[PDB]
């Protein structure tokens, strides 16, 4: 009904648009260079560091793989 | 046939891409700092204020939760 | 095999990300201010002019309504 | 677990958000002007050159067509 359930702070702007895994993990990039994987309760599952801002929005493969781009020129494939 | 059904004014640019819930509510961010929830008929359901421009496009969880990023560095989870 | 099927010229950059109707129409916004609806064969079905750049990516409601944001501060609902 | 499966280098920033085909190809644009099609093992299937940065995120038709916008003002439809 438009109340905060929770808010996770990253180190920079979040322009990336979140994706949701089969188990409800939320994946989103940040200008702080990381891809984040966050649990449905608001805690960090893991974060993967790229060489640049992650403005790209993650996609999730059939086998759980997370793809997303970065400012650092690469497209990343990361295991869930 | 490409005719205006309605247009809902926010206080700034809308770069965010809208999402549509199971009940047809539309979720979209604006550079005015708000995430908006709008009824299919053009009237505001609720708006949630963030600390910055919402350029992220919202995603919707299986239980109705709306996730979006903000320029204020946070990832938000909001109840429907 | 990675060959051009066709290409449609708009009047400016296309930063928007295309959406696809049930009937195969492609929707996409452009810096030239317009949302385009384009037939699967490469020709214009209709175009709707907004007050500003359409960086927002269209979404399609269950009744065929196309929702998109504009730089002109509005979220638009357009009949298919 | 958050471990790199693989990373593909393009010639510039990847702001485009990856799309995944029915056959698991990953498609994504780059500031280097190309749309890339990459196999689930990390190797290039093919790349199509546009006149400008591809910040748009690709969408995929029911018939496998890949649609994406470009800074060069066009919407492109490309065969898989």
């Amino acid at each position: 009904n438009g109340k905060l359930k929770w808010k996770f702070e990253t180190g920079g702007s979040v322009h990336s648009s979140p994706a949701i895994g089969q188990d409800g993990t939320i994946y989103v990039g940040s200008n702080d260079h990381y891809l984040y994987a966050i649990n449905p309760n608001g805690k960090l599952k893991w974060k993967f560091e790229t060489g640049g801002s992650v403005h790209s929005s993650p996609a999730i493969g059939q086998d759980g793989t997370i793809y997303v781009g970065s400012n650092d020129h690469y497209l990343y494939a990361i295991n869930p």
